[PDB]
Formats: structure tokens, C-alpha cells, sequence
């Protein structure tokens, strides 16, 4: 009881820059400053962009702003708060059944717009700033046009699947692999986010 520890906050440690012609990852905080920010929940760094790279003490993954909510996966964040300039921010959405959590989008973030195109030609954005073409195959599944080892997708849960026009279609949740090769991905459809809201 006296020694009861508390888990740290999720910390923004970088972002995927989709501003220009070339997508690229940027780190905005090193491990040590991430360690201290997770403990205090106090993050003074300027936030920019739609796709953040986030980290706990033991995991790193992505988080994506859609309609004023920073979304990510429950299997990464659990019920953790996120660090912010004035302290830990409690989740405003939690759904273990969808593998989904959300906090209010940070000041300075930009939000993606929910897709209403009805298109099945999608693009998955990874933590290494790869933009991977994906054909939608169902409400929550898409196939990679070019399969690759799951190693290349590890750490990209919470990232977005986008339509051709750059709208958010879903949040990357899991990889479907055969012999360690990712042939398809499962994602939380944006409609399921909009219902949660
Ligand atoms: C605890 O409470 C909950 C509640 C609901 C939950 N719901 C799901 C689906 C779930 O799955 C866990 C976590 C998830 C995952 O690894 N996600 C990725 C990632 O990158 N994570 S991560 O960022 O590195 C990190 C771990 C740091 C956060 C994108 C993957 C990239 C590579 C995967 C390689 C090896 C894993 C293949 C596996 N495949 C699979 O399960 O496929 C089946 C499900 C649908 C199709 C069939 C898979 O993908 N996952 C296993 N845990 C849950 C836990
Ligand atoms: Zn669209």
C-alpha cells in the first residue's frame, strides 16, 4: 500500500510529417526526457501534425487525430493518461472490445477528416513514414498490395488508413500474417470511432 506505484503517462516522442511532398518521421523527444515526462505527465513540447509517435516505458506506437480526438489502440495505451503541458490528461474514450482509446487532441495538433468517399483504395501510414497501398477487403480488413515481413509494421498500431483524398478511413489495429509475412491488416473503421463519439 505504501509502495503502490502508478503507471506513467503515454508520451508524444515524435510525429509522421505529412506536410509536404515527402513523408518522414521526426523525433521530438529523446528516451530520457520521455522517461521523465511519463512520470510527471507534464509535456511542454509543441505538438504538430496528425500522426504522433507515442511511447510508454515499455512500448512505442502511433496515435492519430480525427475530429479533435487523438486516437490509439488499447493494447498500447491501456487506460493510461497522456502527458500534456499542464499534466496528465485522462482518456475520454476507452473500448477494450474495439482495441480503441482516445484523448482530447493536443493543442497544436491537426485532425484528419472522417472519410465519406466509400473508396476501397487505401493507404496505411507507418511509424517509419512508409505509405503502404492497401485494398479494402471488408468493414475492418485490407490487403497489402505488396506484402512484407510483420517487422515493418510493428510499432505502427494507432496509425491511420487513408483514402485517396487523405481522409481517415480507420485506425491500424492488427496484422494478418502467414509465415511472418503481412498479407493483410485489421483496422478500427472511422465509423466505429464516430459511433464511439
Ligand atoms: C490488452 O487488451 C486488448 C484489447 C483488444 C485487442 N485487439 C487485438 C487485435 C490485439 O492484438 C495484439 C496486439 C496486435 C498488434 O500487434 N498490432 C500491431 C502493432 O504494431 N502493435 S505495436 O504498436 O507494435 C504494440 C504492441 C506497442 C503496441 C499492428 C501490428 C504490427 C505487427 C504485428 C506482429 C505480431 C502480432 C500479430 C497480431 N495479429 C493479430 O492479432 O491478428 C488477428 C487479429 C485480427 C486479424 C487476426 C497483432 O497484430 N496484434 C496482437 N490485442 C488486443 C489487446
Ligand atoms: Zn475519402
Amino acid at each position: 500500500m505504501a509502495s503502490m506505484k502508478k503507471k506513467g503517462s503515454v508520451v508524444i516522442v515524435g510525429r509522421i510529417n505529412l506536410s509536404g511532398d515527402t513523408a518522414y518521421a521526426q523525433q521530438t523527444r529523446g528516451e530520457e526526457g520521455c522517461q521523465e515526462t511519463s512520470q510527471t505527465g507534464r509535456d511542454k513540447n509543441q505538438v504538430e501534425g496528425e500522426v504522433q509517435i507515442v511511447s510508454t516505458a515499455t512500448q512505442t506506437f502511433l496515435a492519430t487525430s480525427i475530429n479533435g480526438v487523438l486516437w490509439t489502440v488499447y493494447h498500447g495505451a491501456g487506460t493510461r493518461t497522456i502527458a500534456s503541458p499542464k499534466g496528465p490528461v485522462t482518456q475520454m474514450y476507452t473500448n477494450v472490445d474495439k482495441d480503441l482509446v482516445g484523448w482530447q487532441a493536443p493543442q497544436g495538433s491537426r485532425s484528419l477528416t472522417p472519410c465519406t468517399c466509400g473508396s476501397s483504395d487505401l493507404y496505411l501510414v507507418t511509424r517509419h513514414a512508409d505509405v503502404i497501398p492497401v485494398r479494402r477487403r471488408g468493414d475492418s480488413r485490407g490487403s497489402l498490395l505488396s506484402p512484407r515481413p510483420i517487422s515493418y509494421l510493428k510499432g505502427s498500431s494507432g496509425g491511420p488508413l487513408l483514402c485517396p483524398a487523405g481522409h481517415a478511413v480507420g485506425i491500424f489495429r492488427a496484422a494478418v500474417s502467414t509465415r511472418g509475412v503481412a498479407k493483410a491488416v485489421a483496422f478500427i473503421p472511422v465509423e466505429s470511432l464516430e459511433t464511439t463519439m
